[PDB]
């Protein structure tokens, strides 16, 4: 029974990626590019190195002239192009990374030039000690070596990290078109809720989901709006949802998603907002009452997650459904989260439905599979740790065979933190 | 020759840790707790839950009555029952489970009546007061590196102000008369400063405040001016400036002689990053740390990840600031180099295979293997030997994790 049917996890997820749209694009300074996804191809407009550059500190060694005693006509420096022209017989001193002049397919190495002399108060040193011809293409980085001009250095769809920001800087593309980040409105619903700042009154508890979700989404860098607590009443919900709709791309609620007097949210979404509820229940533990809706305004699509009020339910479903949704909204080609194999620390008896537990992944070095230790039963139990929950342990549903898992058994863990 | 002895990657890392301080504490709003390490035990004031609470949807029931057909009010008298939700409070005269699955309703008006199925157990599926958290109990210990769930806990117990270690402000500069800002268009003999950007990005990913000190000419006066600035204004100064060979002297000289910094090592046995240099400076009781990194752009990310980030993590109170190292397999053959080598790579799991695959992203040369995905880790290859000359596709290697997976 239920105005909404039980949706399987595999299906609930697929549904979220299908209905979640990619956001439009936007120009930003390459420094604000971390996390961003490139909406354009980026071509080089200069070579790198742009001048032949010296690999080591040495001289303008001709693999043509060879041994003969050379006239050191001066030094090539890192910051200037040599206003010189190494003619045959002579040689130019060059420090590592400095340009090479019109002389040779030169080189040296702090090894060969024994240095004959530096006459007249050793200011300059007009006497090079050259051995014999080394090998034409040895320690020179030719024009273009690292990057050629008009070369695409980063493709469209690249999810940018520090190296890419550096790469943009290398080629001087300081303004770049990227997918917008989604702005996320978060609210909590329920007459029992108080703010963390408040002192408990009878029958009430402090809202914790709102902080946990904002933090969860802030950790991925998406902007957020805190809509606060909202009563279990149609009017107040509608005003809140409307404000969220007007100021965000994704609205997240927590609380009141079951029975009848906690059924206003779904009723408000469908009846007063005319949103498309895609699923209202998913066969999972925790997160069964999890609801996902879409709403379209002037062509623009907005997405709505109504999450359970249960605190643990909240963080789990936010990680399973919201984050991947947001990763797509933001341009990531494969928005699915990474899942690794880990060994369980404790045996766990299975449940009819798939179980998700916050756990802590740890590599006990010099040993292949990480160990996954779960962080409690369904709360902060006796599990206290200096480390923060790191993965979501994903337990299969009970089969009439496979009824429970033992210590050491390989299990799938969805990574949810910086390892 | 060379003054500074060749230091192993091991001792270099240990020294950085040994000489790195742990920053002082500061009080923050709990919402600003991400990545922050508690500097106090946090105690709960109230009892969570503050009332007996339901576990799963269903009905509140009397233990005496047993199973049977009953009324749904909404006190609970003999013969009656109450409709109740997830974590909702339990009424008067109730004490049992009776969740929806074990119920089979009989009448409907609202709802007239319902029907329970077995023998109630005094206190079943009911969470007593303080079952989850009890008065004056320590929920989070001093030293806890907080994630989102820790912020949730703080909010739950109603502790909005918290004492945490300070985060380190880090200042960055580049040096070299060949560097222009990226904003600038090329001039003859010059190239764009890419390190400064990469380092700043790198440390920002970790959420520490950064300071862009800019390009400095390789001039003792200027150098000293920059160093002095970042020193007064930050806890850590990082610099790029090809520090070995020809004339790197400039920097170590200025450290040694003008600032009076203690240089702990100047060369490490690794590739890339041989010239990496590390120093401390004690000023009016306070200790600043200084990393002089090479100027090779591939050296930047590697050294910063190998030496800086672990320093910053100790500095903000993380008890074990060593990076996370995992085993993975090589996506392909790699020749070994006389010094132990570090390569950027992308870590990937292929459905139902226990270890992930480490695909390299080139040797140095700007961008070699193009991906729609950032480098995830640092491949940690051993040094070359007469007989141990290379590694094959499939072999197991250590991989340092430097990004989110």
């Amino acid at each position: 029974m239920s105005p909404f049917p039980l949706t399987s996890m595999d299906k609930a997820f697929i549904t979220v990626l299908e209905m979640t749209p990619v956001l439009g694009t936007e120009i930003i300074n390459y420094r604000d590019g971390m996390g961003r996804v490139l909406a354009q191809d980026v071509y080089a407009k200069d070579n790198l190195p742009p001048f032949p550059a010296s690999v080591k500190d040495g001289y303008a060694v001709r693999a043509a002239d060879g041994p003969g005693d050379r006239f050191i006509i001066g030094e090539s420096q890192a910051g200037e192009q040599p206003t010189q022209t190494v003619m045959p017989g002579q040689v130019m001193r060059v420090t590592t990374g400095a340009p090479i002049p019109c002389g040779a397919d030169a080189v040296v190495q702090v090894e060969d030039t024994e240095l004959i002399r530096e006459s007249d108060d050793g200011t300059e040193e007009l006497e090079v000690r050259i051995l014999v011809q080394a090998r034409p293409g040895q320690d020179i980085r030719p024009i273009g070596h690292d990057i050629k001009r008009g070369e695409c250095v980063l493709a469209k769809g690249t999810h940018m990290g520090p190296s890419e920001i550096g790469l943009l800087a290398t080629v001087g593309v300081t303004e770049v078109e990227v997918n917008k980040f989604p702005v996320v409105a978060v609210m909590s619903t329920g007459n029992e809720l108080l703010n963390p700042e408040d002192d408990l009154l009878p029958g009430k508890i402090r809202d914790s989901n709102r902080s946990t979700l904002l933090a969860t989404i802030q950790e991925h860098g998406y902007p957020t709006i805190n809509l606060g607590i909202v009563g279990d009443n149609p009017d107040d919900l509608l005003n809140a949802l409307n404000e969220g709709i007007s100021r965000a791309d994704v609205i997240i609620t927590s609380g009141g998603v079951s029975m009848g007097e906690k059924d206003y949210l779904k009723q408000v979404l469908d009846i007063d907002l005319h949103a498309q509820i895609h699923f209202g229940r998913v066969f999972m533990k925790p997160g069964l009452p999890t609801t996902f809706a879409t709403l379209d305004i002037d062509g623009v699509r907005k997405i709505i997650f109504a999450l359970p009020g249960n605190p643990v339910s909240a963080v789990v479903t936010c990680n399973l459904f919201v984050v991947p949704a947001l990763r797509k909204m933001q341009g990531i080609l494969d928005p699915r989260p990474t899942i690794i194999k880990a060994r369980l620390s404790c045996d766990v008896k299975l449940d009819p439905r798939p179980e998700y537990h916050r756990c802590i992944l740890t590599w006990h070095h010099q040993e292949p599979l990480p160990w996954a230790q779960s962080t409690g039963n369904q709360m902060s139990s006796r599990l206290m740790s200096m480390r923060s929950a790191n993965g979501l342990l994903m337990l299969p549903p009970k089969t009439e065979q496979y009824v429970e898992l033992h210590k050491g058994e390989v299990v799938d863990v969805m990574v949810i933190g910086r390892l």
